[PDB]
């Protein structure tokens, strides 16, 4: 019941207590583990109210105090006659940078505290959140020097007023199915391509093609807005040494920006919740360009490189593999746009998990998907055992609004 | 129940049923995963219903369930059971376990041989000198001149507990690790605690960096004895690179044959201490993880040094680059020397198609994705993308206590 992780590597072998205040399900059991799955009322909203506010209050040092019962009571006022309540700044932005701290996926999460947070609760329109959206996008871009920011909107209310960003991030590539039956662009991103379509969106067709957004407000119909093109920061990729390789004529966008998620916060549900930080080159290099669901660029580039494709022991792959990869650190570090190698980060990170078991009690990771998907084991958390558990505030998935919408 | 597994580059999704008939546990709760955790004398009372669910699957696979000679079977063993307090397997049956073990073992990517194992039956074995001999054949037969032939060689069952067959050598071949007095390490540090055992033992050691460890073999729960593996009979690939003329300068070699020897193999309930199973590596076993792992013989620099790469930040990915190259140059130098070896693109590639004909005929394929996933280049390799479902299925292979902190010393 009181659980210790070792490091392989190190011998550090650390204890965690924190587990215990775990609450969602894993998927796993006894008999089955399932790990590597991608996916697996005023009753019941006080307790969630009542345990988020415990943990606020005790964060500031203030437990059990007379503001902290005040605040708890008047919560439950409002639960009581409103059947909702509504979450102070306060309590909003530490909740939300606890969901990132409890994000067990999230290799970055050294820099959870500092988060800035954007209030935009206020909003009742899609032309009020493509302003706020335009906002976020500027000021995490920051002329490269890329800031973590996310922006709140509107709480889910009875479900049926929902707020929603349609596209899975703010920025991403259309993808397009051919006559060729080849695919144009990104693949990941051809059913929301349509949908953008099928809403009235102008594909211009190409193969990098900023797809617009498509915002919903109030649980009403979504509408489409495009990103003003300068406030989009792109990279061209160019490698060091290999002067062919900007011929590819590859370029990806400077930020990550999660659109599809909800932020769940003392039993509060935020729908649309935009959060961005900054790129892992791996993510660019690795997933984005090498994936064959993707890009899947690594047969040009080896025939670029004049490697012999013949048997898969040359290990072609895998060379053009590092090459691609070095050319995206170099051409962001280049253009000046904020990115970090998959050594750093997760060297950050085991530092950061020993800051959190010593603070905290521990660190809910899931190795999975904390490990690079390249060079596994020369970086420091393939060595480093992990605890996979749920804590709230927390971001969730939650289904694709197409599949969901009453038009 | 049906469980559904995915995969995220194909969309092929899989129906796993197999599953049910798990029974050990995994570590994992509702509330907790420990999927990246490494680790997480028996009475008759509970053996005749592990026996019995063993035998009930052995009579399946060979179409004779509920067969007069299934029920006699069963029948001889509860007999044996209640007469002996344990029952000895047929060598059908002990052939049958040790290839299901294998079949069964989810950390392992190389299971799409799992029926082609030899199996030596050492149960006859009764001293250490008889465990050498048998322990050298299995080296030699296996080692097949570099073409390398899986085998496990299988000495007699646990008893009381106190009269254990142990391999004491976590692996029948492996190198000796010295701790310097400075601090620095001299060959394997993996091997550092081991070889000072053996020292202790009376071992002469070369003190090499590549110095082949003797056997440490117990008997009968007797303490353990020496024994040296016959040179001639210890296949070694000097490593070399098929561009870079400097590598093969860097002194590196390494054994042709992987031969695990400190696992426990549970047949039906009964504990097989001593059961040494080889077969033969996949590069990044020795490229990746002997060679490059810190806590190895950690080469990296000197490679990345002589490749004339930018040190002095990581993101010129110099770790990555010179990681490469010497994962081609273990499969080079492998395949010039004609010892078997497979690629993990190769390794992996076989088994998604080994993992998919087992769920289609078995019902499922137990799989520990952290383990699956080759230590270099993951998500290149199509187990990346994988869902899998970890579950425990006997027969099975089982990690043991290493026998120096349990060993009852006669002195
Ligand atoms: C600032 C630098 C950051 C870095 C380097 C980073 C890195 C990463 C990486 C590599 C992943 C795996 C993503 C994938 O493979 O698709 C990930 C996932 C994730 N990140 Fe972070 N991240 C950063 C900032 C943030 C921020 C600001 C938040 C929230 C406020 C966040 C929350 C999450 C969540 C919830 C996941 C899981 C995503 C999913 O399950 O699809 N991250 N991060
Ligand atoms: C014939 C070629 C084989 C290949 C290419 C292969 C491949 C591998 C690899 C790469 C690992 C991970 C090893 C590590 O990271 O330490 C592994 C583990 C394992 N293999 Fe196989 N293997 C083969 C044969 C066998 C055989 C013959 C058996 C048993 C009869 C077996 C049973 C196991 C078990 C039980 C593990 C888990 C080891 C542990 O938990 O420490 N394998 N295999
Ligand atoms: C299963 N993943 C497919 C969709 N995809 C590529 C994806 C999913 N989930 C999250 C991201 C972006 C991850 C991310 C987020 C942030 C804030 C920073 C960062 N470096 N990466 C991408
Ligand atoms: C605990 N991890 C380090 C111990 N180690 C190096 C190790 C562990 N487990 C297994 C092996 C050898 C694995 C193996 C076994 C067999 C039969 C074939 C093969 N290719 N690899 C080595
Ligand atoms: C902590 C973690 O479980 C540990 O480093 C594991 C990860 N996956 C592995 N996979 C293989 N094949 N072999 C290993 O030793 C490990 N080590
Ligand atoms: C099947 C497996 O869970 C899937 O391929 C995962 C593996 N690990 C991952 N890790 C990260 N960071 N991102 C991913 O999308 C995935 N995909
Ligand atoms: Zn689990």
């Amino acid at each position: 019941r009181f659980l210790k992780v070792k490091n392989w590597e190190t011998d550090v072998v650390l204890t965690d207590t924190l587990h215990l205040k775990s609450t969602l399900e894993t998927g796993c059991t006894e008999h089955i583990c399932m790990g590597s799955i991608m996916l697996p009322t005023k009753d019941q909203l006080f307790p969630l109210a009542k345990e988020f506010l415990d943990q606020y209050y005790s964060s500031i040092k203030r437990f059990g105090s007379k503001a902290h019962m005040d605040r708890l009571e008047e919560v439950n006022k409002e639960i009581e006659s409103t059947s909702t309540y509504q979450l102070k700044d306060t309590e909003l932005i530490y909740g939300a940078k606890h969901a990132w701290r409890n994000a067990s996926r999230c290799v970055g999460r050294i820099q959870w505290s500092k988060l800035q947070v954007f209030d935009a609760r206020d909003c009742t329109t899609a032309h009020g959140m493509f302003n706020y959206i335009c906002n976020h996008v500027k000021y995490a871009t920051n002329k490269g020097n890329l800031r973590s920011a996310i922006t709140i909107f509107p709480q889910r209310t009875d479900g049926k007023h929902d707020f929603r960003v349609w596209n899975s991030q703010l920025i991403r590539y259309a993808g397009y199915k051919q006559p060729d039956g080849s695919t144009l662009g990104d693949p990941a991103n051809v059913q929301f391509t349509e949908i953008c379509i099928q809403q009235g969106w102008k594909a211009p067709r190409g193969r990098f093609d900023v797809l617009p957004l498509l915002l919903q407000a109030n649980g009403n119909d979504p509408e489409l807005f495009q990103i003003p093109p300068e406030l989009v920061l792109e990279v061209p990729i160019r490698h060091p040494k290999f002067d062919w390789f900007k011929d590819l004529g590859l370029k990806w966008y400077g930020l990550p920006a999660v659109s599809n998620m909800l932020l769940e916060i003392g039993g509060l549900e935020f729908s649309a919740c935009p959060f961005s930080g900054w790129y892992m080159g791996t993510e660019i290099g690795v997933r984005n360009y090498c994936d064959n669901s993707r890009y899947n660029i690594l047969e040009e580039v080896a025939k670029k490189m004049d490697l012999d494709m013949r048997k898969t022991s040359s290990l072609w792959k895998d060379q053009a593999l590092v090459e691609i990869n070095i050319a995206v650190l170099y051409s962001f570090q280049s253009d000046k746009v904020t990115i970090v190698d998959h050594h750093s980060a997760t060297e950050s990170f085991i530092k950061h998990m020993e800051n959190e078991y010593r603070c905290r009690g521990g660190c809910p990771a899931d190795w999975v998907w904390i490990v690079p998907p390249m060079s596994g084991s020369i970086t420091p958390v393939f060595h480093q055992e992990m605890l996979n558990y749920r804590l709230t505030p927390s971001f969730e998935y939650q289904p694709d609004p197409w599949n969901t919408h009453v038009w």
